[PDB]
Order: structure tokens, then sequence, then C-alpha cells
């Protein structure tokens, strides 16, 4: 499609993607509370609305990719499958090398060791994810 | 740990939630490409890792709620089910009354009519979602 680089629309697609991604997660989490409390029609509606937000997020990504823009999460191209895997590696690498260890250090300093332990678990998990994606890329290449 | 308000850890839980939410969406989108091209093991790995990112996002929300913090998307409390639905209503109302119409106008003015039409479709969709959540709240209240 038409080149979107440098436009306000490019930034709006990114912000739309972020919001739709959060909406799907939020509504599935809310649905679990409706499930527990015995509101199956509410829970089912939440889950169906969440599928709408999936469609919205994926459509934002379609326009991002067709317009020559980069991944909202990593600023890396996601045109081809190899590029997609390279974006996954980059994001996971940021999370285990910088983001979650830093979150863990701050949580410990602020006196929240249980939250710190969670952030440390997540740091190890993202390193595992990064390693698994690196193996995929080697195999594609 | 039950009062995290005003701490850096509170902001980090919010940012972690945002990143994990995007990761799940991204990896499921990437899996469709692996599917089409005939890489079922890659697609399966993407889907399985995406379930990990769901667990991470939900765990961040657990700590947010237990610490008395608000919904990352709307800054509203999400302790009870009614509060959760009220947060959904507020977010959807922002999206249909302000966010997507504004995005659509910018897209039209910049010469991207297909993107504008998509944003207009989404504005109407979020208005419908808001009405459905309003119905849910009516049902919870009797
Ligand atoms: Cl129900
Ligand atoms: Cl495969
Ligand atoms: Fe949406
Ligand atoms: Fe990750
Ligand atoms: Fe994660
Ligand atoms: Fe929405
Ligand atoms: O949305
Ligand atoms: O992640």
């Amino acid at each position: 499609m038409k080149d979107l680089k440098g436009t306000k629309t490019a930034e709006n697609l990114k912000q739309g993607f972020i919001g739709e991604s959060m909406a799907n997660r939020r509504y599935l989490y809310f649905a679990k509370r409706a499930d527990e409390e015995g509101y199956p029609e509410i829970a089912g509606l939440l889950r169906s609305i969440a599928e709408g937000e999936t469609a919205h997020a994926f459509g934002h990504l379609d326009f991002i990719r067709q317009g020559g823009l980069t991944d909202p999460a990593t600023d890396k191209p996601i045109g081809t499958l190899e590029q997609m895997i390279e974006s996954a590696i980059a994001g996971e690498t940021y999370e285990w090398t910088q983001m979650y260890p830093g979150f863990a250090k701050v949580a410990r300093e602020e006196g929240f060791p249980e939250v710190a332990e969670w952030f440390e678990t997540l740091a190890r998990a993202e390193k595992s994810h990064a390693e698994k994606f690196q193996n995929v890329l080697k195999q594609l290449k």
C-alpha cells in the first residue's frame, strides 16, 4: 500500500495496536472473574468482545506492515516470517537483558520481594523464549 | 505489597502488562504467517509462547489489583466485577467518542482513505461494545 512513514497515521496505528492488545488481555481476565462468580452469559460476551479486539489488533498490524512501518513493540520490520522471528528475538532480548532485571532490582529496593521474585521468574522465562526463537531463525535460514 | 500506589514498581507493573499484551498479539499474528507457509512446528511454538505471555500479563494484573492499583488502560479500579465492567465502559466510550473518530479524521486528511474507513469501522464497533458492556452493568445491578 501507500508508504505511511512519517505520518501521524503511523503513530495512531501504533497506539491503536497497543490499546487493542491491552483490551483483549483485560477482557479475558475480567471473563475469568465472571466465570468464577457464575455469570456465564457475561463471561461469554466478554470472550466474544475480546475476539473483536483481536480482529482490531491484527488489522492494525496489517496496515502497519502493508504501509512499510515497523513492529510497535520493537521498531523492527515484520514483512517476512524471518523478519517476524527477528522481531520476536529482539523484544525477548530487551525483556531479559534490561527490562525485567531492572524491574526486579527496583522492587527489591522498594521493599517488595514477592514482586521481585515474579519479575526474576519472568526474566528467566523471556531468556528461554529468546533462545527458542533463535533456534527457529537458524532453522529458517 | 497491598499498597503499591505511587511507587516505581506500580509503573513497572503497568509497563510490563502493556508489553506482555502486545507480545501475545504479535506472536499469534506471526503464527498465522508460519501457518500459511507450512511451518507447523514454528507456528506451534509461537502459539505456546503466546500462552506464556498470557500468564505473564495476567500475573501483572494480579499484582496490580492486589496492590490497590488501577487498570493500565483506563486508570479506573478493577477490584470487583462491577468495577471491571465500569472500566471496560469507560475505555470503550473514550475509543468511540474521541480516539477512533480523531484517528479517522487524521487519516482522511493525510490521504489514507482505506485506513480512515478502518478507523471509522472501529469507532462504530467500540460504540457497540460500550453498549454491550452497559447492558452487562445493568444486569449486574439487577
Ligand atoms: Cl450471566
Ligand atoms: Cl515447522
Ligand atoms: Fe477494538
Ligand atoms: Fe516475552
Ligand atoms: Fe512474557
Ligand atoms: Fe474496545
Ligand atoms: O478496542
Ligand atoms: O514477554
